[PDB]
Order: C-alpha cells, then sequence, then structure tokens
DNA sequence: AAACATCAAGGGTCCC
DNA sequence: GGGACCCTTGATGTTT
C-alpha cells in the first residue's frame, strides 16, 4: 500500500487519508459533533458508533 | 487480590 | 480519500 510519516513525530502511519487522524492525537481537534449529546470525536467512525448508541 | 468483562484510544486493513 | 470494520492495548468496573 503506501504509508506517510508524522511531521510532529515522525511515526510511520499507514493510510492515503489517515494522517489528519494522527494529527488529532496531539492537537486533539474535534471537528465531528453529536446532533443529539453534543458529544464531539476526532474520528468520523468514532462518531458512528456514539450514534449506535442512540438507536439500538 | 486474580479472574473477567467493558470501554475507549490508537493503528492496521479493506472496500467503495 | 473518505467510509467502515477489525485488531491490539490499557484503564476501569464486577465478581468472587
Ligand atoms: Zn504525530
Ligand atoms: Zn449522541
Amino acid at each position: 500500500k503506501a504509508f506517510q510519516k508524522c511531521p510532529i513525530c515522525e511515526k510511520v502511519i499507514q493510510g492515503a487519508g489517515k494522517l489528519p487522524r494522527h494529527i488529532r492525537t496531539h492537537t486533539g481537534e474535534k471537528p465531528y459533533e453529536c446532533n443529539i449529546c453534543k458529544v464531539r470525536f476526532t474520528r468520523q467512525d468514532k462518531l458512528k458508533v456514539h450514534m449506535r448508541k442512540h438507536t439500538g
């Protein structure tokens, strides 16, 4: 596949568009927000699993 | 105080 | 590249 290097930590990350996920570990930015409980996450899949709690 | 289940953070991998 | 799911590890709560 393809790999990327972190500009901050120099750790090798395997991901095409997965670098921003590792970037949001140092700065802790949360662009995704829940519609109901307003809980914020740094990853789209993490927001999806939170939505799974609302609808059983 | 081991054994055990649960949740989440972080990374790998596939598929569209 | 974004969406989606899985694998590994550590903190926390149960239970006996
Ligand atoms: Zn980094
Ligand atoms: Zn919610």
